Protein backbone atom coordinates (compact mmCIF):
# COMPACT_ATOMS: atom_id res chain seq x y z
CA UNK A 1 0.00 0.00 0.00
CA UNK A 2 0.83 3.64 -0.70
CA UNK A 3 -0.50 4.78 2.68
CA UNK A 4 -3.12 7.02 1.14
CA UNK A 5 -4.40 10.01 3.04
CA UNK A 6 -0.76 10.82 3.97
CA UNK A 7 -1.45 13.43 1.26
CA UNK A 8 -3.60 15.24 3.90
CA UNK A 9 -0.65 16.06 6.27
CA UNK A 10 2.69 15.62 4.49
CA UNK A 11 4.16 18.61 2.65
CA UNK A 12 6.45 18.11 -0.31
CA UNK A 13 10.08 18.52 0.46
CA UNK A 14 13.19 17.20 2.27
CA UNK A 15 12.99 17.93 6.03
CA UNK A 16 16.82 17.84 6.09
CA UNK A 17 16.95 20.95 3.86
CA UNK A 18 14.00 22.80 5.36
CA UNK A 19 15.46 22.20 8.87
CA UNK A 20 19.14 22.25 10.04
CA UNK A 21 21.17 21.70 13.23
CA UNK A 22 19.23 18.70 14.37
CA UNK A 23 19.96 17.60 17.96
CA UNK A 24 18.45 14.58 19.70
CA UNK A 25 16.29 15.50 22.72
CA UNK A 26 14.12 12.40 23.40
CA UNK A 27 14.21 8.77 22.41
CA UNK A 28 10.74 7.31 23.08
CA UNK A 29 8.50 4.28 22.43
CA UNK A 30 8.12 4.85 18.67
CA UNK A 31 9.56 8.38 18.02
CA UNK A 32 12.93 10.17 18.15
CA UNK A 33 12.40 13.83 19.10
CA UNK A 34 14.89 16.32 17.79
CA UNK A 35 15.24 20.04 18.05
CA UNK A 36 16.20 21.91 14.92
CA UNK A 37 16.09 25.25 13.03
CA UNK A 38 13.94 26.36 10.11
CA UNK A 39 16.36 27.47 7.45
CA UNK A 40 13.92 30.14 6.22
CA UNK A 41 12.20 31.55 9.33
CA UNK A 42 14.97 30.90 11.95
CA UNK A 43 12.35 29.44 14.22
CA UNK A 44 13.29 26.58 16.49
CA UNK A 45 11.03 23.50 16.31
CA UNK A 46 10.61 20.01 17.75
CA UNK A 47 10.67 17.19 15.19
CA UNK A 48 9.30 13.70 15.98
CA UNK A 49 10.76 11.17 13.52
CA UNK A 50 8.64 8.06 13.12
CA UNK A 51 9.45 4.81 11.45
CA UNK A 52 6.09 3.83 10.00
CA UNK A 53 7.64 0.45 9.06
CA UNK A 54 7.93 -0.48 12.75
CA UNK A 55 4.42 0.98 13.35
CA UNK A 56 2.48 -2.13 14.30
CA UNK A 57 -0.85 -1.89 12.43
CA UNK A 58 -1.11 1.63 13.93
CA UNK A 59 -1.33 3.21 10.47
CA UNK A 60 -4.55 5.28 10.09
CA UNK A 61 -4.51 5.35 13.92
CA UNK A 62 -1.24 7.31 13.72
CA UNK A 63 -2.95 9.74 11.33
CA UNK A 64 -4.39 11.18 14.52
CA UNK A 65 -1.56 13.49 13.44
CA UNK A 66 -4.44 14.79 11.27
CA UNK A 67 -6.34 15.45 14.50
CA UNK A 68 -3.25 17.35 15.70
CA UNK A 69 -3.47 19.25 12.38
CA UNK A 70 -7.16 20.24 12.91
CA UNK A 71 -6.97 20.99 16.67
CA UNK A 72 -4.74 23.97 17.27
CA UNK A 73 -4.74 26.10 20.44
CA UNK A 74 -2.35 28.74 21.97
CA UNK A 75 -2.05 26.74 25.18
CA UNK A 76 -0.92 23.46 23.57
CA UNK A 77 2.23 22.62 21.59
CA UNK A 78 0.80 22.72 18.07
CA UNK A 79 1.47 20.76 14.98
CA UNK A 80 3.24 22.94 12.38
CA UNK A 81 3.90 20.55 9.48
CA UNK A 82 5.00 17.06 8.38
CA UNK A 83 7.48 15.62 5.89
CA UNK A 84 8.12 12.06 4.64
CA UNK A 85 11.41 10.37 3.61
CA UNK A 86 10.87 6.71 2.62
CA UNK A 87 8.91 5.39 5.58
CA UNK A 88 10.18 8.02 8.02
CA UNK A 89 7.46 10.53 8.96
CA UNK A 90 8.91 13.74 10.41
CA UNK A 91 6.30 15.56 12.50
CA UNK A 92 7.16 19.20 13.12
CA UNK A 93 5.73 20.88 16.22
CA UNK A 94 6.10 24.10 18.20
CA UNK A 95 9.24 24.43 20.26
CA UNK A 96 8.99 26.65 23.35
CA UNK A 97 12.27 27.91 24.81
CA UNK A 98 11.84 27.80 28.59
CA UNK A 99 11.55 25.14 31.18
CA UNK A 100 9.04 22.58 32.36
CA UNK A 101 6.77 23.40 35.22
CA UNK A 102 8.64 20.74 37.21
CA UNK A 103 11.98 22.47 36.92
CA UNK A 104 10.53 25.78 38.17
CA UNK A 105 8.63 24.02 40.93
CA UNK A 106 11.85 22.37 42.09
CA UNK A 107 14.11 25.45 42.08
CA UNK A 108 11.94 28.49 42.85
CA UNK A 109 8.93 29.27 44.97
CA UNK A 110 5.85 30.58 43.17
CA UNK A 111 3.36 32.99 44.67
CA UNK A 112 -0.42 32.52 44.46
CA UNK A 113 -0.71 35.09 41.62
CA UNK A 114 1.75 33.21 39.45
CA UNK A 115 0.09 29.83 40.20
CA UNK A 116 -3.19 31.56 39.23
CA UNK A 117 -1.74 32.45 35.85
CA UNK A 118 -0.50 28.89 35.16
CA UNK A 119 -3.81 27.35 36.14
CA UNK A 120 -5.69 29.86 33.99
CA UNK A 121 -3.55 28.89 30.94
CA UNK A 122 -3.90 25.13 31.66
CA UNK A 123 -7.66 25.50 32.06
CA UNK A 124 -7.95 27.28 28.69
CA UNK A 125 -6.17 24.34 27.04
CA UNK A 126 -8.32 21.86 28.92
CA UNK A 127 -11.50 23.67 27.91
CA UNK A 128 -10.39 23.34 24.30
CA UNK A 129 -9.47 19.65 24.52
CA UNK A 130 -12.77 18.97 26.31
CA UNK A 131 -14.93 20.82 23.74
CA UNK A 132 -13.25 18.55 21.14
CA UNK A 133 -13.70 15.34 23.26
CA UNK A 134 -10.03 14.85 24.14
CA UNK A 135 -9.09 13.79 27.67
CA UNK A 136 -5.43 14.52 28.23
CA UNK A 137 -4.97 12.01 31.05
CA UNK A 138 -1.45 13.11 32.10
CA UNK A 139 -1.81 16.67 33.36
CA UNK A 140 1.42 16.73 35.44
CA UNK A 141 4.32 19.23 36.03
CA UNK A 142 6.39 17.34 33.47
CA UNK A 143 3.93 18.10 30.63
CA UNK A 144 3.68 21.88 31.05
CA UNK A 145 6.15 24.11 29.20
CA UNK A 146 6.80 27.69 30.48
CA UNK A 147 8.10 29.96 27.80
CA UNK A 148 10.81 32.57 28.14
CA UNK A 149 8.25 35.13 26.97
CA UNK A 150 5.57 33.87 29.39
CA UNK A 151 3.83 31.23 27.27
CA UNK A 152 2.35 28.27 29.07
CA UNK A 153 1.61 25.15 27.02
CA UNK A 154 0.36 21.60 27.63
CA UNK A 155 2.23 18.71 26.03
CA UNK A 156 2.30 14.82 25.95
CA UNK A 157 -1.30 13.74 25.34
CA UNK A 158 -3.01 11.53 22.73
CA UNK A 159 -6.43 9.79 22.35
CA UNK A 160 -7.43 9.30 18.65
CA UNK A 161 -1.18 3.90 29.75
CA UNK A 162 -3.16 0.61 30.41
CA UNK A 163 -1.04 -1.72 32.62
CA UNK A 164 -1.67 -5.53 32.90
CA UNK A 165 -3.21 -6.29 36.35
CA UNK A 166 -0.61 -9.11 36.73
CA UNK A 167 2.23 -6.49 36.76
CA UNK A 168 3.84 -4.85 39.80
CA UNK A 169 3.42 -1.08 40.17
CA UNK A 170 6.81 0.66 40.33
CA UNK A 171 5.73 4.31 39.90
CA UNK A 172 3.01 6.08 41.91
CA UNK A 173 0.29 7.61 39.64
CA UNK A 174 -0.10 10.61 41.91
CA UNK A 175 -1.96 12.69 39.31
CA UNK A 176 -4.81 10.23 38.73
CA UNK A 177 -8.30 10.94 39.87
CA UNK A 178 -10.27 8.52 42.13
CA UNK A 179 -12.60 7.35 39.41
CA UNK A 180 -9.53 6.49 37.36
CA UNK A 181 -7.60 4.55 39.95
CA UNK A 182 -10.65 2.29 40.70
CA UNK A 183 -10.88 1.77 36.89
CA UNK A 184 -14.41 3.08 36.51
CA UNK A 185 -15.72 4.69 33.30
CA UNK A 186 -14.33 8.25 33.32
CA UNK A 187 -14.55 11.58 31.55
CA UNK A 188 -12.88 14.98 31.10
CA UNK A 189 -13.08 16.00 34.71
CA UNK A 190 -10.17 13.71 35.50
CA UNK A 191 -8.00 16.38 33.91
CA UNK A 192 -9.44 18.88 36.43
CA UNK A 193 -8.52 16.47 39.23
CA UNK A 194 -4.97 16.23 38.02
CA UNK A 195 -4.68 20.05 37.64
CA UNK A 196 -5.69 20.12 41.30
CA UNK A 197 -2.80 17.90 42.15
CA UNK A 198 -0.53 19.99 40.02
CA UNK A 199 -1.61 23.20 41.89
CA UNK A 200 -0.72 21.48 45.18
CA UNK A 201 2.66 20.69 43.69
CA UNK A 202 3.26 24.31 42.77
CA UNK A 203 2.63 25.27 46.45
CA UNK A 204 4.49 22.32 48.12
CA UNK A 205 7.39 21.99 45.68
CA UNK A 206 6.49 18.32 45.14
CA UNK A 207 3.66 15.93 44.19
CA UNK A 208 1.59 14.07 46.79
CA UNK A 209 2.46 10.48 47.74
CA UNK A 210 6.22 10.78 47.14
CA UNK A 211 6.85 9.18 50.56
CA UNK A 212 4.26 6.50 49.59
CA UNK A 213 4.47 3.01 48.14
CA UNK A 214 2.39 2.92 44.89
CA UNK A 215 -0.33 0.62 46.26
CA UNK A 216 -0.84 2.75 49.35
CA UNK A 217 -1.09 5.80 47.12
CA UNK A 218 -3.72 4.11 45.00
CA UNK A 219 -5.77 3.27 48.13
CA UNK A 220 -5.48 6.85 49.49
CA UNK A 221 -6.51 8.31 46.12
CA UNK A 222 -9.57 6.01 46.00
CA UNK A 223 -10.70 6.48 49.60
CA UNK A 224 -9.64 10.06 50.55
CA UNK A 225 -8.80 11.71 47.23
CA UNK A 226 -8.17 15.36 48.21
CA UNK A 227 -4.48 14.76 49.33
CA UNK A 228 -4.82 17.07 52.38
CA UNK A 229 -2.48 19.99 52.83
CA UNK A 230 0.65 20.07 54.99
CA UNK A 231 -0.34 23.55 56.35
CA UNK A 232 -3.72 24.84 55.07
CA UNK A 233 -3.54 28.23 56.72
CA UNK A 234 -0.52 29.02 54.49
CA UNK A 235 -3.01 29.33 51.54
CA UNK A 236 -5.55 32.09 50.94
CA UNK A 237 -9.16 30.88 51.48
CA UNK A 238 -9.88 31.59 47.81
CA UNK A 239 -7.08 29.30 46.63
CA UNK A 240 -8.20 26.46 48.93
CA UNK A 241 -11.69 26.94 47.52
CA UNK A 242 -10.30 26.61 44.01
CA UNK A 243 -8.47 23.44 45.09
CA UNK A 244 -11.65 22.06 46.60
CA UNK A 245 -13.64 22.51 43.41
CA UNK A 246 -10.92 20.76 41.37
CA UNK A 247 -10.49 17.99 44.00
CA UNK A 248 -14.12 17.12 44.63
CA UNK A 249 -14.26 13.33 44.87
CA UNK A 250 -17.81 13.12 43.46
CA UNK A 251 -17.30 13.70 39.70
CA UNK A 252 -20.63 15.56 39.30
CA UNK A 253 -19.79 18.13 42.00
CA UNK A 254 -16.20 18.65 40.73
CA UNK A 255 -15.92 21.65 38.44
CA UNK A 256 -15.70 21.67 34.68
CA UNK A 257 -12.91 23.41 32.90
CA UNK A 258 -15.41 26.06 31.70
CA UNK A 259 -16.81 26.63 35.22
CA UNK A 260 -13.38 27.05 36.69
CA UNK A 261 -12.26 29.67 34.22
CA UNK A 262 -14.76 31.90 36.02
CA UNK A 263 -13.53 31.10 39.52
CA UNK A 264 -12.41 34.07 41.62
CA UNK A 265 -8.97 32.54 42.14
CA UNK A 266 -7.89 33.24 38.53
CA UNK A 267 -8.45 36.96 39.13
CA UNK A 268 -5.29 36.94 41.24
CA UNK A 269 -3.40 36.06 38.07
CA UNK A 270 -0.30 38.18 37.47
CA UNK A 271 0.54 38.80 33.75
CA UNK A 272 2.43 35.95 32.13
CA UNK A 273 5.66 37.93 31.96
CA UNK A 274 5.78 37.30 35.77
CA UNK A 275 6.70 33.67 34.90
CA UNK A 276 9.87 34.57 33.08
CA UNK A 277 12.02 35.28 36.25
CA UNK A 278 10.92 31.83 37.44
CA UNK A 279 12.51 30.31 34.38
CA UNK A 280 15.72 32.26 34.55
CA UNK A 281 16.16 31.21 38.19
CA UNK A 282 15.45 27.58 37.24
CA UNK A 283 18.04 27.75 34.44
CA UNK A 284 20.60 29.29 36.88
CA UNK A 285 20.00 26.60 39.52
CA UNK A 286 20.47 23.75 37.02
CA UNK A 287 23.94 24.67 35.74
CA UNK A 288 25.22 21.84 37.92
N1 LIG B 1 6.87 15.83 28.03
C1 LIG B 1 7.77 16.69 28.77
C2 LIG B 1 7.75 17.96 27.89
C3 LIG B 1 8.96 18.00 26.96
C4 LIG B 1 10.20 18.18 27.88
C5 LIG B 1 11.47 18.41 26.99
N2 LIG B 1 12.42 19.47 27.37
C6 LIG B 1 12.27 20.88 27.16
N3 LIG B 1 12.98 21.71 27.90
C7 LIG B 1 12.90 23.03 27.74
C8 LIG B 1 12.06 23.54 26.75
C9 LIG B 1 11.33 22.61 25.95
N4 LIG B 1 10.41 23.07 24.89
C10 LIG B 1 9.68 22.16 24.04
N5 LIG B 1 8.84 22.56 23.08
C11 LIG B 1 8.27 21.59 22.39
C12 LIG B 1 8.67 20.33 22.85
C13 LIG B 1 8.23 19.01 22.34
F1 LIG B 1 7.27 19.26 21.42
F2 LIG B 1 9.25 18.20 22.17
F3 LIG B 1 7.70 18.37 23.35
S1 LIG B 1 9.82 20.40 24.18
N6 LIG B 1 11.45 21.32 26.22
C14 LIG B 1 10.33 16.94 28.88
C15 LIG B 1 9.13 15.98 29.13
Amino acid sequence: EIMEKLRTIVSIGDPKKKYTRYEKIGQGASGTVFTATDVALGQEVAIKQINLQKQPKKELIINEILVMKELKNPNIVNFLDSYLVGDELFVVMEYLAGGSLTDVVTETCMDEAQIAAVCRECLQALEFLHANQVIHRNIKSDNVLLGMEGSVKLTDFGFCPEQSKRSEMVGTPYWMAPEVVTRKAYGPKVDIWSLGIMAIEMVEGEPPYLNENPLRALYLIATNGTPELQNPEKLSPIFRDFLNRCLEMDVEKRGSAKELLQHQFLKLAKPLSSLTPLIAAAKEAMKS
